């Protein structure tokens, strides 16, 4: 009759000793899940350190081939100059033959010494204004290439916005991952102890009412 | 006897109880935090590929300006020889001036402003010889930095390749991650309704104790 009821407290014992039995393999379970990938996910975040280190670099790069596009657009300019002053000296050459030639016919035999040659002065200063124009054509080509250059980099630079945000964004959630998986793992082996211990105390009251 | 057990039981029950009660709540959390990260995942992963296609254009684009530095190369080299060119013919015109100055000086006093003519052309000649050099300094420096930058863009393309791979290798994380996250999602759902279950059962058995014997 009271034996009757002592069945019932053992009976209870042993559902305590199986929900908590259970409760320590799921979770030593899961825990060994979370720990499996907590060294690919250490190669991650020391990746993505020096990911930065190549943002930065390319950052910068970009920043250099642009300041680079300036130094020969600065360059063709001073060609440019410099070449204009080639073509006023093939200018000042040519009306000083050209006068020369005249003076030359005004003069009689003699002169046509003077006039052959003041001829041939002309055509070279002619010829002089003639490569000109071409290294003109050619410079204002580079600058051409060059503003193309300065664009494409621009672009770059846009499109590489988006890129480093997201590495960022990156880095972040990994901190925040590693931080919920902590968590998961605190609350399991918290859980787990405290229950166990809760079981452990329930078995030794249980032994005491078979035992007398 | 049967009573100080009895009494123990329902003690302990109780804190059992409140134990279990403790980690669902807890539980709850995390899994809210749980299935937001998966959402935030998610999102991630379509910034991860759009990094990717966008550093694939950069790839492309670092080429194209390659080849317009390159481009620049054979026209400051077409500047090079278009120079020379001038450098030529202003030595013919010196020549030429210099068997003027000759000429004039043997007509005699007549030839007096015609050597005054003569010797400008000279130094226009020799004018235009100088500054011609300062031309071709001018010329090479831009070569001297479109290499330097064909050596930045090289660097710079192997630099965007880097980035390129850590953004695949970054993908395949977060698709594993994803996983791991969801894996512990169903985990936990599916313990709490059974603990949940379990510890009902034991409850319900520690009140009818309670109550006889």
């Amino acid at each position: 009759r009271i034996e009757e009821v002592k069945e019932r407290f053992v009976n209870l014992n042993r559902l305590f000793q199986e929900l908590v039995g259970d409760f320590q393999a799921k979770s030593d379970q899961l825990v060994s899940v979370i720990q499996d990938m907590e060294k690919i996910s250490e190669n991650i975040m020391e990746e993505l350190k020096k990911s930065g280190t190549n943002v930065d670099q390319i950052v910068e790069r970009v920043k250099e081939a642009s300041s680079q596009i300036g130094e020969t657009l600065e360059n063709i300019r001073s060609i440019e100059k410099l070449i204009q002053n080639i073509m006023r000296i093939a200018r000042e050459t040519n009306i000083l033959a050209l006068n020369a030639t005249i003076e030359a016919a005004r003069a009689g035999e003699a002169g046509k010494g003077f006039m052959i040659v003041a001829n041939e002065v002309q055509n070279l200063s002619n010829e002089t204004n003639e490569v000109t124009k071409q290294i003109v054509e050619k410079a204002r080509e580079i600058l051409e290439s060059s503003q193309r250059s300065l664009e494409n980099l621009e672009f770059m630079a846009n499109l590489f916005e988006t890129v480093g945000k997201t590495l960022q964004n990156m880095v972040r959630f990994m901190e925040n991952n590693v931080k919920l998986l902590q968590e998961v793992r605190n609350s399991l082996d918290t859980s787990k102890e405290s229950l166990s211990e809760k079981s452990a105390e329930i078995d030794s009251a249980t032994k005491v009412l078979e035992e007398t």
